[PDB]
């Protein structure tokens, strides 16, 4: 067991290993407290989130459990990548806090792209990566959710890497209005059309790469409702196929109530692009989720040949989610917790 000192960081007690040094608050959502630090035992600069209120409720204590899963789980270059977990208690008795450290990133694609200048070479490496780290991610039949300008980190480099995964987290008044919190979401899951899987993720790669071709938000729609009519205007309304699938009748009954409209003309649309980056818009923009192009289908396409290596794409072990159909008190997913804080062995 490390030794531990303590210090008071805007009004919250910190009790970390001496190994990390120099802490200084980077900010804090609703869900946690970060701060930066200098790490010596590795040399990094590190990222530590410490959890606020861990296992307060169940819904709580199993997102708490489902956290530290998830991120246990990721080993690859283009995702976030676990150094360390620890807690200060000395047995399950007195567990209360947990904290998590992560290799530290500065920056967000929105600050390297709106204030910078971007060619097509950058588009093709920044869009393999987020797709080489899909890849691997969908191989564990994990679903991300949450892909949007503000949770890929980018540093002076180019070089990417994927985080904060959905939780199952964002509540109905952050999707509301004019937010940049619902602009990347597929139609399906933003009006609950039908049980969604791993393509949602394709979706919201498309409004990612159709921004950084134009400089302009795709979708950006005022309201769930607004922001419908911009996504059929340009990839057409639903045919009887896609409706069928409709599993809400409610939602099939307003799909039916709008004036058919025909795909556009994507070349007309993001005038003077690469013709392969409008082929592959083509292919990820589509309404049935069914038909979109996979991950792996797209590492493929001509549009990234300078970038493709297929001996160096590589799958995820095995991920076991049973644990999200399991029904445990507060004190089951906390002791499942301690377990997982325990036996962590970091990385080489
Ligand atoms: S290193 C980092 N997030 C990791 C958070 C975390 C998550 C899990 C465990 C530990 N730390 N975020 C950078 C700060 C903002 C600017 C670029 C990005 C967003
Ligand atoms: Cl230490
Ligand atoms: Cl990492
Ligand atoms: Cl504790
Ligand atoms: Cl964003
Ligand atoms: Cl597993």
């Amino acid at each position: 067991r490390p030794t531990f000192y303590r210090q008071e960081l805007n009004k919250t007690i910190w009790e970390v290993p001496e190994r990390y040094q120099n802490l200084s608050p980077v900010g804090s959502g609703a869900y946690g407290s970060v701060c930066a630090a200098f790490d010596t035992k590795t040399g990094h600069r590190v990222a530590v989130k410490k959890l606020s209120r861990p296992f307060q409720s169940i819904i709580h204590a199993k997102r708490t459990y489902r956290e530290l899963r998830l991120l246990k789980h990721m080993k690859h270059e283009n995702v976030i990548g676990l150094l360390d977990v620890f807690t200060p208690a000395r047995s399950l008795e007195e567990f209360n806090d947990v904290y998590l450290v992560t290799h530290l990133m500065g920056a967000d694609l929105n600050n390297i792209v709106k204030c910078q200048k971007l060619t097509d070479d950058h588009v093709q490496f920044l869009i393999y990566q987020i797709l080489r780290g899909l890849k691997y991610i969908h191989s564990a039949d994990i679903i991300h959710r949450d892909l949007k300008p503000s949770n890929l980190a980018v540093n002076e480099d180019c070089e990417l890497k994927i985080l904060d995964f959905g939780l199952a987290r964002h509540t109905d008044d952050e999707m509301t209005g004019y937010v940049a919190t619902r602009w990347y979401r597929a139609p399906e899951i933003m009006l609950n059309w039908m049980h969604y899987n791993q393509t949602v993720d394709i979706w919201s790669v498309g409004c990612i790469m159709a921004e950084l071709l134009t400089g302009r938000t795709l979708f950006p729609g005022t309201d769930h409702i607004d922001q419908l009519k911009l996504i059929l205007r340009l990839v057409g309304t639903p045919g009887a196929e896609l409706l069928k699938k409709i599993s809400s009748e409610s939602a099939r009954n307003y799909i039916q109530s709008l004036a058919q409209m025909p795909k556009m003309n994507f070349a007309n649309v993001f005038i003077g692009a690469n013709p392969l980056a409008v082929d592959l818009l083509e292919k990820m923009l589509v309404l049935d989720s069914d038909k979109r192009i996979t991950a792996a289908q797209a590492l493929a396409h001509a549009y990234f040949a300078q970038y493709h290596d297929p001996d160096d794409e590589p799958v995820a072990d095995p991920y076991d989610q049973s644990f999200e159909s399991r029904d445990l008190l507060i004190d089951e997913w906390k002791s499942l917790t301690y377990d997982e804080v325990i036996s962590f062995v970091p990385p080489p």
